[PDB]
């Protein structure tokens, strides 16, 4: 079902919801996978993280401009890492509206990321507060509390059965919880849960580093996550 287009992947997931595929390349690592949203919200499309580089990013937007050719009203990025906010420049050069935590955007300068124009924030049973997310249509945006970042975010898409946990979430089959660096080590576990908790009728578990998965993504990475915190 992926389909090629220039150096992007692209995968149908419903009919009004695609995954964007970009790979990084610098000299000096592998050609490594991320994966983010495109929603088409009736008459206007909704995107949910960047690529990598500002260039990646204006290819999504071409294939949007192609394939759908409506305007994209906002995009959401779900952490400070390059994978999700790398390509904030060419968002920005194109007119689209750009929201994100706002401990993304405090962080953003340190990370080397070009901050969101608008800000998020929670309330503290981690729902976004709906003043700071105006017309976001079908986009649940949920903040899990820390793991794979402090920041970390996720995303569902009412009308479907599809959340996204960003690089939170790990697939079922996945050896290890990626980048610990920036982790919380005490909170993940709990932070995994929450978005399953939160999202408790999604069956499609859209995350940053391997194909769609089950439920059994949640709970895998949760697992991994106590294991860590109990070394
Ligand atoms: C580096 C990237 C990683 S670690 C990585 C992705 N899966 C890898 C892997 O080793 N597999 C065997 C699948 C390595 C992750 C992550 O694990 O979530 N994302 C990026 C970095 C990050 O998101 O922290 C970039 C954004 O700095
Ligand atoms: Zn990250
Ligand atoms: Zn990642």
């Amino acid at each position: 079902g992926d389909q090629r287009f220039g150096d992007l992947v692209f995968r149908q997931l419903a009919p009004n919801v695609w995954q964007h595929t970009s790979y990084l390349d610098m000299p000096g690592f592998g050609a490594v996978a991320s994966n983010g949203l495109i929603v088409r919200d009736g008459g206007r499309v909704l995107v949910v993280d960047t690529a990598w580089t500002d260039d990646q990013t204006a290819q999504i937007l071409n294939w949007i401009k192609q394939e759908i050719n409506l305007p994209v009203a906002l995009a959401v990025v779900t952490h400070a890492h390059q994978d999700k906010m790398g390509g904030m420049d060419a968002l920005h050069a194109a007119g689209i509206a750009t929201y994100a935590n706002a401990l993304s955007n405090q962080l953003a300068p340190q990370e080397g990321m070009v901050a969101a124009q608008h800000s998020l924030t929670f309330a503290a049973n981690g729902w976004v507060e709906p003043a700071t997310a105006p017309n976001f249509g079908p986009l649940k945006v949920f903040y899990p509390g820390p793991g794979h970042t402090s920041d970390n975010i996720t995303v569902g898409i009412d009308g479907t059965d599809i959340a996204f946990g960003g690089c939170l979430i790990k697939d079922s089959k996945a050896k290890s919880l990626g980048n610990l660096g920036d982790a919380d080590t005490e909170h993940y576990a709990a932070s995994a849960r929450a978005f399953g908790a939160a999202f408790p009728k999604a069956s499609m578990i859209v995350m940053s580093h391997s194909a769609p998965d089950s439920r059994a993504a949640i709970t895998h990475t949760a697992r991994m996550a106590d294991k860590l915190r109990l070394v």
